[PDB]
Order: structure tokens, then C-alpha cells, then sequence
RNA sequence: GUACCGAAGGCUAUUUUCGGGAAUUUACGACUAUGGAGUGUACAUGUGAGUAGAUAUGAUUGUCAAUCCAAAGCAUACACGAUGAAAUAGUAAGUAAUGUUCGUGAGAACUUACAUUAUCUCGAUGUGAGUCACAUUUUGAGUGGCAGCUGAUGGUCCAUGUC
DNA sequence: ACATGGACCATCAGCTCCTAATGG
DNA sequence: CCATTAGGAGCTGATG
């Protein structure tokens, strides 16, 4: 049972210079490992593995030109990983799996530096700070929450990352799973819509949490703050002032915004998920919905990408997987929302704009109750 | 002491706490020195436009025919503004006392006591001395109530502005 | 059509051994 | 000298 407990975490000042170089100096490897891959395709030669890259650039170049060993002066273990993913990216498009590598290109906050247990005596960790190969003892802000080694716990690996001013850590660990369920009641269903986030089959209603005055607040001070930052580009685009200053402070401030909507939608998401878990029921049926084909709709794009339905799917089966239940899916094309409850009728006239289901016997529902109950007593399925 | 901003890892708290605090009620966080006229709202007003876009909805061999359907911009209305808007460059967001130095300024550093989650703080239990020490302890905890499975690669969408 | 600078979407995986240097 | 802590090599054989 692997698992991961990301924390943010509380650097000192060495410590975050050595963080901004190890990130720095990982991306450079990556860009250059891509341009020499292309060179010698250009030449006609084979493909270099990126293990043999490595030992090419321990033997082959950095003793030729003494201009640049600054990459042997951060961790060497961070630039192997970013070498490895590196070479991950054309193996991947070598196979149909993906698409051509595309040249990290310099500034963001994506790309993370990589620290491994090497010894058998480091990454120990403690309620407060923890240790980590490159940095030494770093203080956590959060206590308790990382599997300490006065009880038993080993880290695997982890991974520094950098997001608006704060910095984090995740830690991968192995857990033992005890506490066997016994899944025994009534199974469910659950439709997705864009009214409601959902609407589950025994009653349960939980509200579009877009559709909240704090979020729409939140939006409208985003779009100032966009609108705002845009006019001191224009600025710049005149002048010769290339200092620029306010354009880092409200390049932050947008990011900040960002992150609070992100952490507002999470939440509910989780804590939704939490609820119908812990209902405990035997099964549940869901969907196979496709986001790409509802996103080419263009008034409908923005909503279905607040909505997040594919990260739901993808955490209500990672908690279904964990607690014993079974997720029960059905086609991309499966008549849920047009097949009555009673009869079985099919009936194609239904407007896409209508909130009431009525047939011919004279059953007369809600379009997503309807659809749940439709779904909760699916024949046809492949358990995910 | 309201809307907002900083901190207490995240969400929430009308009856959680510590600070700053308005262009003041679907409510443009506050000051500093230059800078001189704009900035904000229309989720409680029209046109762009049945137009872009989507259709496991029908007919002939890409059109026809039915069902849902934008946004930018322009135009209007209202609000605040020469008691100083945008832009440029900075300052702070635990409490008291004393006296210097530094910066044009908002302010900062060096001393004292408090408070506080100071690479730890607290609880609990046991032993010992006469309230203080030494050990063990996460099934103990970090303002209440609640939840956290991450990384890599690629793809696709979105917003803001100029022409 | 350029820049700005974000988010979510599908599919696939999560590092060991041996040597060689560092502080009192 | 010495428990610690760092570095170098490894596979994969492929229409940038
Ligand atoms: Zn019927």
C-alpha cells in the first residue's frame, strides 16, 4: 500500500538557495540531454540511454572543457532522476504512449528536486523537522503528520517542490493495511452533472460548490488582479524601465489566488468522497463520461473544468480500492439518461434543456434522479 | 473594527485568537517618495448573435432540416476621484519601557520584561530529593469541528491585453 | 498571431550496490 | 582511526 504525505515545510535561508540551484542546474540537464539527443540524430548515429549519457558526461565531456563543473557541485543524485525522466519522455514516444519531448524552457515552478535513501541510516524523521540528504535537518510545521522512525517507519524516497512563496515535501512510505471491511448494504449510483456536483441514489444531494458567493468573490478578485497586471506588460512594452518589480508582486499575488481556489475545490472534494465512503456501501455505479468532447463545447468549457469530475473518479477509486468496495462503471454510451424506470421506454425527444423526465406510462421524476436510479441497477459492467 | 490583507500547514468558525484596516453592504486591504487623470460595477442595460461552437438527432450523395447555445469589444447607466486615479520604486502586519544610530519617508537595529509551536514545546506516568531533578511515553497532543496518494510524461482547454 | 500564466485530462510508475571523502 | 555521508555505475537496444 503505497501512499505519499506531502507537508509544507519551513526552510532556512542556506537551505533555499541550495533548493533554487539544485532546481536550476536539474533543468539545464534536462534541456541538454534533449539538444545532444537531437544533434546526433541529425549526424545519423544511435541513440544515447541516458545511463550512458551520464557515464559519457562523467568520462567523455566534463574533463574536455573545464568551463562548466558547476553540476558536480549539486547533488548528484537529482540530476541522475532528472536525466532518468528525461529519457522516460523519448521512450515514451517511442512506444505511442505520448507525444515528442518539448524542452522544460526556462521559468516555472514545475520542475522538483529528487532525494532518495542511500544509506541505511538517513531520512530520519522526527514529530518536528526531518532529514534530508541534501539539506540536513529541516523543520515541519505541521507535527505528526509524517510517519516517524521511533515507531517503526522507513521512507522510501521524496521530493522537494516550490509553489508561491512556500515550499513542500512528500515522502512515499509503505503502509500495511489492517481493519478488513465487510461491505453488506444496499449499493448506490451517483450522476454527474453540472446543476449539482452530484446526486446519489438513496436521497443524498450535494450542491455545485461554484455556485457559492465566496467563490464567485474569489473570481471577480482574480479577473481585477489579471486586468491590473496586464497594464504594467503595456507598460513595459514602451519603455526601457526593465526592473521590474510590481510585476513579481502581482505575478505572486495571481499565483496565491490560484491556490486558494484549488485548495477551496480539493477540500470539498475530499470531504465529499469521505461522506459516501463512510456511508459504507456494497457497490457503487458511476459513469464512463468524457471531459475532452463536453470541454469542445464552448459555453459549456469553463464550468466542466471547475467541475474537476475525472480527479473525483480517479480519488472515489483509490478510496473504493482502499476500503474494500468495488466501483462499477458502465460504457461511454449507455442510456442512463433517457431509459424510464418503469417501462423501459427509450424515448429520444428529450431536450438537452429540460429538468423534468416524462413518459409515456405516466412516470414523471427528476432528469438526475432518474439517471442515478438508472444507473444504480445497471446490468452491464467491468469493475474498474 | 465592517468588506478585505498578514500569521496560526489546508477547509470551516454567526459565539477562536493576535495584528493592519478601506473608493463602505454581493462593499477596488493600508501607508511612503515620484507621478498627473483615471479606476470600479452592471448575478438583480441593449447590440455583437440563433453568429462562432456541439449534437450516438433525421434525408440524398459535403449540403439541407430539427434541439440546446457563447465570450472579447463597442455603446449606455451608476459609483468614487485634483483633499490626487493608473504607472514606477519602497515600508509594516505580538505587547509595553528607556536612549542612541541608520534611512528623505513609511520605518529598522542594538538593551529589559512579558506573551509565543525559538531545529521544539507541552501533557501523562514512575523514581528521588526537599516545589525541583532524572527516566519512560504517540494507544499522548500542537485554538474548536472535520478531512489530505503523490510523481513523471504528453495532450487539451482557459483568462488578460495590443494590433 | 503574439505574448502574458494558470488549471484540469488520461496512462504509467514509485532506486541498489560498492567505493571514496569528510570533521574532530 | 571512524561511524557517517557522497559519488559512480547500472539497462536498452527504438522512424527528431
Ligand atoms: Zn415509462
Amino acid at each position: 500500500l503505497l501512499k505519499s504525505f506531502k507537508t509544507e515545510i519551513n526552510p532556512s535561508e542556506e537551505q533555499k538557495v541550495k533548493i533554487h540551484k539544485t532546481i536550476g542546474t536539474c533543468r539545464f540537464i534536462y534541456n541538454f540531454y534533449l539538444a545532444h539527443n537531437k544533434e546526433l540524430y541529425d549526424k545519423g548515429e544511435k541513440f544515447m540511454s541516458g545511463k550512458s549519457f551520464s557515464v559519457w558526461l562523467n568520462n567523455e565531456y566534463l574533463p574536455q572543457n573545464p568551463d562548466k563543473l558547476w553540476i558536480k557541485e549539486v547533488s548528484s543524485k537529482s540530476v541522475k532522476h532528472s536525466i532518468e525522466n528525461g529519457c522516460i519522455a523519448f521512450t515514451r514516444f517511442f512506444k505511442h504512449q505520448s507525444a515528442f519531448p518539448n524542452l522544460k524552457k526556462k521559468g516555472k515552478s514545475d520542475v522538483k528536486m529528487y532525494f532518495v535513501k542511500n544509506n541505511p541510516k538517513d531520512c530520519r524523521c522526527e514529530r518536528h523537522r526531518i532529514n534530508i540528504p541534501s539539506l540536513g535537518w529541516v523543520r515541519i510545521k505541521e507535527k505528526g503528520y509524517i510517519p516517524t522512525t521511533k515507531d517503526g517507519y522507513v521512507i522510501k524516497s521524496g521530493t522537494v517542490s516550490m509553489k508561491a512563496d512556500r515550499y513542500y515535501v512528500s515522502v512515499l512510505v509503505e503502509i500495511s493495511n489492517n481493519k478488513i471491511a465487510n461491505n453488506s448494504n444496499a449499493g448506490i449510483g451517483i450522476d454527474l452533472g453540472l446543476k449539482d456536483f452530484a446526486i446519489v441514489s438513496n436521497g443524498k444531494t450535494y450542491k455545485n460548490i461554484n455556485k457559492s458567493a465566496r467563490l464567485k468573490k474569489h473570481e471577480k478578485q482574480l479577473i481585477r488582479e489579471q486586468r491590473s497586471l496586464s497594464r504594467k506588460y503595456e507598460n513595459l512594452k514602451k519603455g526601457e524601465s526593465t526592473q521590474k518589480a510590481n510585476i513579481q508582486k502581482q505575478r505572486l499575488k495571481v499565483q496565491k489566488l490560484h491556490h486558494r481556489m484549488d485548495n477551496i475545490r480539493t477540500d470539498y472534494i475530499n470531504k465529499t468522497i469521505a461522506e459516501i465512503v463512510k456511508t459504507k456501501p456494497s457497490y457503487i455505479t458511476i459513469e464512463d463520461l468524457n471531459v475532452k468532447g463536453m470541454m469542445k463545447n464552448r459555453h459549456l468549457s469553463k464550468a466542466v473544468a471547475s467541475q474537476k469530475f475525472y480527479e473525483f473518479r480517479t480519488k472515489l477509486q483509490a478510496k473504493c480500492n482502499e476500503n474494500g468496495i468495488e466501483l462499477r462503471v458502465v460504457d461511454r454510451w449507455y442510456p442512463s439518461s433517457k431509459t424510464c424506470h418503469c417501462c423501459g421506454a427509450v424515448k429520444k425527444d428529450l431536450k438537452l434543456s429540460d429538468r423534468i423526465f416524462k413518459c409515456s406510462c405516466g412516470y414523471v421524476e427528476d432528469r438526475a434522479f432518474n439517471a442515478a436510479l438508472n444507473l444504480r441497477d445497471a446490468i452491464t459492467y467491468e469493475v474498474a
